[PDB]
């Protein structure tokens, strides 16, 4: 689709049986969560942005559905207020800016 | 232009007789500048992210230009590490998300 920013990017996704909403966040490095339960092997990460830096889990080759768009890749699940959607995804299912 | 997500979208601005790099942040609801000097009024604000909030200051009819596309309205001043471009300049240059 074609999404405009007079509102918060905010879509639907799809991860480990549950429906979400996430924001497509071109300013995101990664992908990040809320907390959840989610298969497996995770290794410790920590992420920074505005006021500060969190620690988070990461998840490696995640299934995950953006807008009916599949994606496999890395996931981290960790404090923040909303779910990101951050470009190692956004590249996968082919999002670009335009202007 | 067509911005692909594979970097940063990091591009050129010019702000106050400056060029200055601003990421392209459609995760931003407003837009952050590091430290710079500005014309004349100003009133606090406080914006948060990952990690926390911090303190900045608002500028109001503040002229910008991003990658040649000429755009006045709110910036903010303040402590953050990248100058992000949120999606009340995004919108005046006309900029969506497609995928
Ligand atoms: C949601 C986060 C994943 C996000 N952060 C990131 O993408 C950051 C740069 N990447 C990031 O933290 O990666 C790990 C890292 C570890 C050590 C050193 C540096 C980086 C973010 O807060 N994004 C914001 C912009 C930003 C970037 C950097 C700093 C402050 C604000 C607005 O989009
Ligand atoms: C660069 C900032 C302007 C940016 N933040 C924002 O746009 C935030 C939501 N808006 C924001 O702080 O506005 C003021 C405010 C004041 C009181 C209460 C709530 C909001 C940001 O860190 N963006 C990041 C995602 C995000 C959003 C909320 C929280 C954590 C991460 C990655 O894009
Ligand atoms: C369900 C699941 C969990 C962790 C990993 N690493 C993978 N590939 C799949
Ligand atoms: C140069 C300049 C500074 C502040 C304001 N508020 C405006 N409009 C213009």
């Amino acid at each position: 689709p074609q999404i405009t920013l007079w509102k918060r990017p905010l879509v639907t996704i799809k991860i480990g049986g549950q429906l979400k909403e996430a924001l497509l966040d071109t300013g995101a490095d990664d992908t990040v969560l809320e907390e959840m339960n989610l298969p497996g092997r995770w290794k410790p990460k920590m992420i920074g942005g505005i006021g500060g830096f969190i620690k988070v889990r990461q998840y490696d080759q995640i299934l995950i559905e953006i807008c009916g768009h599949k994606a496999i890749g890395t996931v981290l699940v960790g404090p923040t207020p909303v779910n990101i959607i951050g470009r190692n995804l956004l590249t996968q299912i082919g999002c670009t800016l335009n202007f």
